[PDB]
C-alpha cells in the first residue's frame, strides 16, 4: 500500500504548519469577508435562490446549529455551508481569480463560517473557548492559496470538469483543520475529495447553460465539509488516488482534452506548480467594485468614462477609435457583429467602450435589448474601433508579480486631431489600485448591508468589521449573531 | 435550448407512464426487501459501518424524520438514506446483477425506503393517506430496471468510473417520482444525476482499495434524494446532458477507456440498449443465499460440495483437479500462489474450491489465516489444480436467456481413476433455482433479524413479509415502526 500521493500531502503539511505572517493578507481577507457577505445579502431578494435555503424538513432542531446570514435558518453545519456557498455566489459579484483555471476562491467561506460558526458554540457550551474570527481569516488565506495556487497552471475546463472541484479539495481541507483533524485524517479527508465525482460544466455553455452554474460552488464546498465529518469520524484514505494507473484521478479524468478527445503528453498528465502555498493569492485577489464588466474589458471602460469629456461633444465628428489591449481580452471578448442577447455585450470589449465613451458610464442597464438597439450610435462607434495587441500588456497579464489586464484607448476625429491615449493598466479591483477601491468595496458593503437590515444594526455591522483587531478577537458565534434575520 | 436527450426521455416516460403488474417481479421485489434488510441489520455489528450513521449533529430533532432499521435513528431522508444505502451493502451480501457492468441494484432501497418513510409521516400529519409498501416495491423494480438495464451493454469500469453512478441515476428517478415529480421535473433531475460528479473506482483495486468500497451506492442514493429534492423544488434542467460536444457526458466520461487512454470508435461514445425498460432485471436478480464466496465460484463451491464424499479420505491420492469454468472467473478470481489476507482467499477460485472439497463446506471462518494454516492440504490441493475455459460456459454466461455462471470440477487420482465430472451451471440464488432458493433466503432473512431483534419481533416482521397482500397493503411508516430499535 503506497503512501499519499505529494500533491495531498504538501497541502496536508501546509494546512497544519503554515504561519500566515503577512498582515496585508489579513487585511484584504477581512475585506474579502465584508465583500462576500454583502454579496450573499443581496442574493436574498431573488427567489431562485432564496427557494434551495433552509431545513431539508422543516421544523428541523439542530442544536448549536450554524446560522446563515441574512435569514433565521439554524442548520447542520453540512447544509448551512451549501446555503452559505449559495447566496455568497449566486449574483456573481464576490472575489475573483484569473489563471489557468478561473474560479471565485471567496466560495469557500461556506464552509468555514458553517464549521467555524456551529463549532464555537458547542465549544462555549462545554466550558471552552470559542473560535476567533482570526482563525477564519486564516482558512479563508488558505482556501484561497490552495485554490489558487492549483489553478495557477492546471485547467479543469480543457479535461470538461467544472472548476468548482478546487473549492471542493480546499474546502475540505480547511474544514478538516477547523474541526481539528491530525495529519493522516487531513489526508484521509484529501483523497476522498480527489476520489469523488467531479461535475462537469455543461451548464456553463449555451444552449445548455443554467442556474446550477449559480450553485455548484455552494454545493461543493458543502460537500468539503462531508468530506471532512467523515474523515474526522475516522474513514481510512485511498494513497494513490492520484497517481493510480488506470484507476487514479490522472489517468481516468486528467490526461485527455476536451475539444477533440485526444490524449495529453505524458509530461503534461499530471498537476504542475509554479509556487508553493503561502498567501500569495489573497493578497492578489480581485475584487469587482466598479463597472458590472467582464474584467478583460475593465479598465478599457475605465479609460472610455475619463476619454468621455474629450468627445462628448461631437461624437458624430468621431473617425477612429483604437484600443490597445492584452491578449486574452483578444480571445476571449473582442466580437464583431450583431449583439442579439445580453450575454453578448458582455462579452464584447467593444460594446463595453462604446458606451463609456457615448454616456459616460457603464451599467447593467446598458446591456439590455432594448437600449441597444435603441442608440444605433454604439455600433458606430463599434465600427470604428481597432483592437491591437501591446506585448508588453500580454506579458505583464502573466508575470507573476505584476498581473496586469491592460487597456489603453485613443480617440481620433474627422479632421486628424485624438484625445491622446488614456491607457489603464490595473482595473480598480487590483491589488495595485487597493487603496482607491477599498473605499468603493466598503461602501458596497453598506450599501449590500442596507438591503437586508435596518440602519442600527447596518452600523453595528460595518463598525465591528471595520476594525481589524477587534474583528479578529471576536468570537465567530458572536460575530454570526450579528448578522441574523 | 435542445429537448432533453433521447435517454433521459426513455428513463422518465417508463418511471412516470409503466404499469407494473407482474407477479413474478412483486413477489421476487418482497424477497429482495427481506434480504436486503436482514444484511443491513447484520452490518450493525460491525463499528467500521456504525461510525458512519446518525445525524450530522447529535440531538437533532427531524419532525416525521425517515428511520433507519435496526437503530434508534430519525434522521432527514437523505442522510437516512445514506445510512440505509451504507448498511445494507457494508458486508457485500446483498443481491447482485452481473452484466457489462457488475452491480446491486437493491443499493437503492436506501433512498426508496427513506423518502417514502419521511412523506408517509408528513402526509399523514397533514391529513393525507400514507405510502403503502407496494409502492416501495414498485419503486424498487423500477430502479432495478434503470440501473440493470443500462449495465446491460454500457461498462463504466472500462472508462475507470464506479458504477454507483447507476445507483445515483436509479435513485434520483424513483424518488423524485415518490415526491410526486411530473414530466418536466423527472427530466430536470436526471438531467442533474448526469451532469455530477461520478466517483473513480479507486477504492476497488489494489492497492489503494478501501471501506468506501461498501459506502460508495450509500453515497450515491443519498445523493439521488438530494437531486430529486433540488428538481421538486423546481430547478431547472440541463437537456442536452450527455451529447453536448465538448461538454457532455458521453465526450468527457463515456468516450476513453482508462487502460490505454484510447478514444473509442465513434459509433461506442454513447449508451447502447438490447431492450427497453420492463420488470426484467428484478426476476432475473441473483441472491447471494448459499456458501459466503465471490459469485463466479458459488456452483464452484457447490460442485465441491458434492464431491467431497466422494474423496473425503483419498485426500493423498488426488494427483489432479480440473475446474472447467467461464471466463469471468478466470479473470476475476483465478489466482495461484500465496494469499495475504481473506480478501485474497476470497476471491481465490481454487481456495473457494479447495476447502469445500475438504470439509464438504465453506463458511467465513475458512477464509481465516489461522485455518489456512492450520491444514496445508489446501495448497496442496491448489497447486494440483488446473483450469480450463468451456467455450459455452463463457457463452451462456452472457446470453439472456441463460445468464450462468458455470463450474465444472473433476477429481483424479494417482492411480489414474476419477470421480465423474460434477457440473452445477446455476447458483442456488439465480432464477432458474427460485424454488429451491427461496427456503434458503428466508433461513437467511430470519438469522439476520435474530442478531437485531428479540424473538417475538422477528416473528411479527417475519410474518408480514411472508404475505404479499398483507405486507403491500401495509403503510411504509408503519412497517419502518417495527424495525426501529
Amino acid at each position: 500500500r503506497p503512501d499519499y500521493d505529494a500533491v495531498l500531502q504538501d497541502i496536508a503539511d501546509y494546512v497544519l504548519d503554515y504561519r500566515i505572517d503577512s498582515t496585508e493578507a489579513l487585511d484584504t481577507a477581512r475585506n474579502c469577508l465584508m465583500d462576500t457577505l454583502g454579496c450573499g445579502l443581496l442574493a436574498l431578494r431573488f427567489p431562485e435562490c432564496t427557494k434551495h435555503l433552509g431545513p431539508l424538513v422543516e421544523g428541523t432542531l439542530v442544536p448549536h446549529g450554524a446560522r446563515v446570514p441574512g435569514t433565521s435558518f439554524r442548520l447542520d453545519p453540512v447544509k448551512a455551508a451549501w446555503d452559505i456557498g449559495c447566496i455568497v455566489r449566486w449574483l456573481d459579484y464576490n472575489d475573483t481569480w484569473l489563471a489557468a483555471e478561473w474560479g471565485h476562491p471567496s466560495d469557500n467561506l461556506g464552509g468555514i463560517l458553517a464549521v467555524a460558526d456551529h463549532l464555537s458554540q458547542k465549544r462555549l457550551a462545554n466550558g471552552e473557548a470559542p473560535l476567533s474570527m482570526r482563525q477564519v481569516l486564516e482558512a479563508m488565506i488558505m482556501a484561497h492559496e490552495i485554490q489558487g495556487v492549483i489553478a495557477l497552471e492546471n485547467s479543469f475546463n480543457r479535461v470538461g470538469l467544472d472548476h468548482v472541484l478546487l473549492v471542493k479539495v480546499a474546502s475540505t481541507a480547511v474544514c478538516a483543520k477547523l474541526m481539528g483533524a491530525d495529519r493522516e485524517q487531513l489526508l484521509a479527508a484529501l483523497s476522498h475529495a480527489f476520489v469523488d465525482g467531479q461535475a462537469l460544466r455543461t451548464y456553463r455553455h449555451a444552449p445548455n447553460a443554467g442556474s446550477r452554474k449559480s450553485w455548484a460552488a455552494g454545493d461543493a464546498t458543502s460537500r468539503g465539509v462531508r468530506l471532512a465529518d467523515i474523515a474526522l469520524r475516522g474513514e481510512m484514505g485511498i494513497p494513490g488516488v492520484l497517481s493510480a494507473p488506470q484507476w487514479g484521478f490522472y489517468d481516468v479524468l486528467f490526461s485527455h482534452t476536451s475539444k477533440d478527445l485526444a490524449t495529453k503528453p505524458e509530461d503534461k498528465r499530471r498537476f504542475s506548480f509554479p509556487q508553493g502555498y503561502g498567501s500569495y493569492v489573497m493578497e492578489n485577489v480581485l475584487f469587482k467594485i466598479s463597472f458590472p464588466a467582464e474584467f478583460h474589458a475593465q479598465t478599457a471602460a475605465e479609460a472610455a468614462v475619463r476619454l468621455h469629456p474629450l468627445v462628448k461633444d461631437r461624437l458624430q465628428r468621431i473617425s477612429r477609435i483604437v484600443i490597445t489591449t492584452h491578449e486574452s481580452a483578444i480571445r476571449i471578448i473582442s466580437k464583431v457583429g450583431p449583439l442579439a442577447n445580453p450575454a453578448d455585450r458582455d462579452h464584447c470589449l467593444q460594446y463595453m467602450t462604446a458606451v463609456p465613451l457615448i454616456f459616460g458610464d457603464l451599467v447593467a442597464e446598458h446591456y439590455e435589448d432594448a437600449f441597444h438597439a435603441a442608440h444605433p450610435l454604439i455600433d458606430r462607434l463599434r465600427e470604428k474601433m481597432e483592437i491591437v495587441e501591446e506585448p508588453r500588456y500580454s506579458r505583464e497579464y502573466l508575470e507573476a508579480d505584476k498581473r496586469s489586464i491592460a487597456n489603453a484607448v485613443e480617440v481620433f476625429f474627422d479632421d486628424g486631431s485624438s484625445t491622446g491615449q488614456v491607457a489603464v493598466e490595473y482595473p480598480l479591483g487590483h491589488r495595485r489600485r487597493r487603496a482607491e477601491g477599498i473605499p468603493l468595496l466598503q461602501e458596497k458593503f453598506k450599501a449590500n448591508l442596507a438591503t437586508r437590515f435596518p440602519p442600527q444594526r447596518c452600523q453595528r455591522i460595518f463598525d465591528l468589521c471595520s476594525h481589524q483587531a477587534s474583528l479578529e478577537a471576536t468570537p465567530v458565534n458572536r460575530f454570526m449573531d450579528l448578522l441574523a434575520i
